[PDB]
């Protein structure tokens, strides 16, 4: 099985908008997207208004993701992803979740808007990302 | 023969529409971000919480396929979590524009709302949702 | 003030069920085979077409989740594919009942889901373009609302 | 980078398809009954079940999406239900093939997929906790299944 990296993202998100939390569903929160640096070979920009990331960390622990968002070229394309996942902690760190610890990966879909970026609705995608401070770090690869 | 019942209201008000992009395969796909609501009902009354969007495309033959993520507050101090899904097509009044909410709920008074099916009659000007529980 | 128009139904029969798995969590994943149905409604007559499932899971509280996906051949020779997603409650005092799979009372029953249509003709496109409820019960009968 | 796992194979036997219908915006949908399925793998050797269904859909443009609901019993005797959704492409010379369903070379399909997993047993809820992919191929259909580290 190969692959390429065709691109990173760091996003710059807000502090989550925490909705309930009880234990059987878990606890909701809904992280908004401020700001994001897209870049990879021929493919740079930034990440546009109106993300959210909607999360819930189930009462074992793990966390269940799916965002939303848009990104601009700066050739001017646009990119629609949603960004599905999961993000799991060992043992010592669970009652903490509801940095190296985790196993955080995601599969993205994306919607695209032109003949040169119709590729990325026509392959499958793995994402390999990191939480920080209060930005995550993506990483896309392309399934070959 | 099918029954139901009218749980609640919600009138959002929308910001505009921030556009990602269009074509004539695909549509066009815009999100919507919801600044406010209002919700009303009985024993069903609250706010709409921040952080909602309404993630459209209309495709091209002109259907609007919406999914929206957003949740809300009540007064008693509840909080349930909104993913509504649905379709709106025209040939104002001219819509039709009905969509499928699933509920996600903390309290064992609001389970409920996981274990029915509902439907959602909508309205554009801010947008009128009415709230229907199968029965 | 919520209009509908009752469009069709279907009665299926249904195979034993193909249990996988369960257990204390995720609940019991069970496959039911579709083995035929039939299709009526005003201008609205046919077949269920080889190939349906039903995939289920009951979860520990009782609810049980549908996920039917399925063909259905009218006899003007149009197709209709459906994928419908739904749940069936029990009240409290019957789900001991359900979880074992001893019988209960069809009117105990909460049986309600959501069609998705694909259509291949113009005369069925309205199908892919309305929301739709279906009411259902113990065969396996099926009634379809078109929401109006 | 990423790195990942080869976790099992499933080589798959399929009846013939059911074509339930064609049109040029949605395109050929079809259903694929599983008849059955050795899974193997390093301590992960077992067989399909019955119920098995691949939902398919060509669209116009060619691309085939997938969508395959079936299970498989291990030799201890677990079960894992398998949710399968991916896509298969061939390049633009071999779309017209694909289309009146002609004999198109195994070597030109892109095929790949994102398996979800439902356990019943601690041994396996591991297969709940992470990330996979499945790079298949075509007499059968043979999937290798590879977990995301």
């Amino acid at each position: 099985m190969n692959y390429e990296e065709v691109f990173s993202i760091t996003i710059t998100v807000d502090k989550p908008i925490l909705i309930g939390q009880d234990d059987i569903v878990g606890r909701r929160q809904l992280i908004p997207i401020i700001s994001g640096k897209v870049s990879g070979n021929n493919f740079n920009g930034k990440v546009l208004p109106g993300g959210i990331d909607s999360q819930i960390v189930r009462p074992d622990g793990k966390c269940e993701l799916s965002a939303r968002y848009a990104i601009r070229l700066d050739d001017g394309a646009a990119i629609y992803i949603e960004n599905n996942g999961i993000r799991t902690v060992p043992d010592e760190y669970i009652e903490a979740v509801k940095p190296n610890a985790y196993y955080f990966r995601t599969i993205p879909t994306f919607e695209t808007y032109s003949p040169k970026y119709k590729w990325m609705m026509n392959h499958i995608f793995v994402c390999c990302a990191s939480r920080l401070p209060e930005n995550v770090l993506l990483k896309f690869y392309k399934i070959s």
